[PDB]
């Protein structure tokens, strides 16, 4: 197998044999095969908008194809088989209008040779051989490879809440449309320069998906608000949801109402508690554990049903005894897991059965007491402007850093913990995405009343962190955004933080520390061209770092 998409990748360069995350060979194959189709898909999609008969039929195929291969997002070939096959299907009826526009408009029938990606057909039984050909080594040159697959890795990210947008009934046709403008991109022979225009537009589109899914989110369920989040535990039995997807919380909620069924979030469903619209569900407890990297334990000591909502989901230890329990829904999968069905339209998924085995199960392991503090959104935090610029004037922030993005599993990150806890304490630390976990449940006060550590939610909300970055530009009538006294010590996993990057970039963001470390997927050429154009760092040490960001470099 050849796969490098995330930060834990082997040796920092691929995993060759079996994935770091668990994901053996044949599932890593089957996803390179999907999204081979997709680029075929992808081919005659843009050929159709191209002829001014565009066709979006696939639309949502397409984004969830995407997402299912992020980084601990669906682990079930059967999954993977099905959605190849019904992309052939997809693909073959693109094919077929394709050519009768084609000849309606050239007067001659359609000629030229096309990657295989756009021809290539069999049945289940030829996916596992064929697979193996037409991933990320069929791509010779490093810096070809390194652009083509750093613009799909950014794609499956803007894919993702492209989806969850999609699911709140909000979309944007530049978005589908850039879908196969990229995906097609890497089936053709460009230049560098072609090619990372291709990237920074994909940074554009970022910014777009992540203000559409913001406004989604704030639309169908408010503006996030200051909450105090318990920790602890109640009595009752619980189903505990993680992942990213409101929609799924706001039907839960709905469903568990009255049941004496408690909900609990973990993970990324943790900003679901600074929703008006969830906080008032007197059943809604709180927030169980940490990040996704321990939730085998964590898991297996909530006692009741898990429902995960997108990624990061990750294999079941062999004493894990929570299998019968676990619940998939949307593009997420799992042998062996109970999936819960996509919503019809106008209509709602069924959640019942975890509601029923809720009821069988003791409540939760209390793991720890207190709470986490959480809700400052652009709406708040913009909401605060006067109240931050006057504390800036006077000096009693003395900077801001943003530690958004990804946590993951090497101990290495305990830099983020460290530098948190050693920044000085006239500065306020913003932050979005799971990275928050490192940080988030020290003690470390405020300044005049603003917290030292403010969540706008969840990775998307990165997006919230940028509308503050760009309102504060304004109000310090500074031409370069760079110029605020702001640091980004951006912490990476998968594939959405990498859209985050991307929108940075695209947004003029230069001097980003990202770590813990650097992307295996950036070719050397590729990585000075970053450097050069938006001088993107490594993680030194606590101290280093430190000092660095209070001198702003
Ligand atoms: S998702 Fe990450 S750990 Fe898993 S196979 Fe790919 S690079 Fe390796
Ligand atoms: Fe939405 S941030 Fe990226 S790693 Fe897996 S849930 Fe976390």
């Amino acid at each position: 197998m050849f796969c490098f998409q995330c930060q834990e990748t082997a040796k920092n360069t691929g995993c060759t044999v079996k994935g770091m995350c668990g994901k053996p060979e044949e599932t890593a194959n089957l996803q390179d095969l999907l999204i081979f189709v997709l680029r075929g898909i992808a081919i005659y999609g843009e050929k159709l908008k191209e002829l001014g008969q565009p066709d979006r039929s696939n639309d949502d195929f397409v984004l969830q194809g995407l997402f299912a291969t992020i980084t601990n997002a669906n682990w079930d070939d059967a999954r993977f088989e099905a959605m190849i096959s019904e992309g052939l299907a997809r693909r073959d009826k693109l094919r077929n209008a394709f050519l009768a526009v084609y000849k309606a408009k050239n007067g001659k029938d359609f000629s030229e040779p096309l990657p295989e990606a756009a021809t290539w057909t069999g049945d289940s039984t030829a996916f596992a051989e064929k697979a193996k050909s037409v991933g990320i080594l069929a791509t010779e040159n490093e810096d070809v490879r390194s652009l083509r697959e750093l613009l799909i890795i950014g794609l499956k990210g803007v894919a993702a809440y492209a989806e969850h947008a999609a699911v709140l009934g909000f979309r944007k046709t530049e978005i589908d449309e850039f879908m196969l403008e990229a995906l097609a991109s890497t089936t053709k022979d460009l230049s560098v320069d072609e090619m990372v225009a291709l990237v920074m537009k994909a940074g554009g589109m970022a910014v777009t998906t992540m203000a559409l899914l913001d406004e989604a989110n704030t639309t169908t369920y408010g503006n996030p608000e200051i909450t105090q989040v318990n920790i602890g535990v109640g009595k009752n039995p619980g189903i505990l949801i993680s992942g990213h997807d409101l929609k799924d919380m706001a039907e839960l909620l709905k469903q568990t109402e009255g049941t004496g069924v408690d909900v609990y979030t973990h993970g990324e469903m943790l900003p679901a508690n600074y929703y008006p619209a969830f906080k008032k569900y007197p059943h809604f407890v709180g927030n169980y554990g940490g990040s996704w990297w321990q939730q085998n334990p964590e898991f297996e000591s909530f006692n009741g049903p898990i429902l995960l909502t997108t990624n990061c989901l990750v294999p079941l230890k062999k004493e894990n005894t929570y299998l019968d329990r676990l619940y998939t829904t949307g593009v997420v999968g799992y042998e062996g897991a109970k999936h819960i069905a996509d919503r019809p339209a106008g209509g709602a998924k069924d959640f019942s059965a975890l509601i029923a085995q809720a009821k069988k199960c003791p409540p939760p392991v209390e793991i720890e007491t207190g709470s986490i503090v959480g809700g400052f959104a652009h709406h708040q935090v913009l909401a605060l402007a006067d109240k931050v610029v006057e504390a800036v004037k006077s000096g009693a922030i003395k900077r801001f850093v943003v530690m958004a993005g990804c946590d993951g599993r090497q101990k290495s990150r305990s830099y983020y913990t460290e530098v948190a806890e050693n920044l000085p304490k006239d500065t306020v630390i913003l932050t979005a995405g799971c990275a928050k976990y490192r940080y988030n449940k020290l003690n470390l006060g405020d300044i005049g009343g603003i917290p030292r550590v403010l969540d706008a939610g969840q990775c998307n909300d990165s997006y919230s962190l940028a509308v503050i970055a760009l309102k504060l530009k304004e109000v310090f009538g500074l031409d370069d955004i760079n110029d605020l006294p702001v640091s980004y010590d951006i912490a990476w996993y998968e594939q959405k933080a990498v859209a985050v990057l991307l929108a940075l970039l695209f947004l003029g963001v230069k001097g980003i520390r990202l770590g813990p470390t650097l992307p295996a997927f950036l070719s050397p050429n590729v990585a000075k061209v970053l450097v050069e154009n938006f001088n993107i760092k490594p993680i030194g040490t606590v101290q280093d770092d430190i000092a660095a960001m209070m001198a702003g470099k």
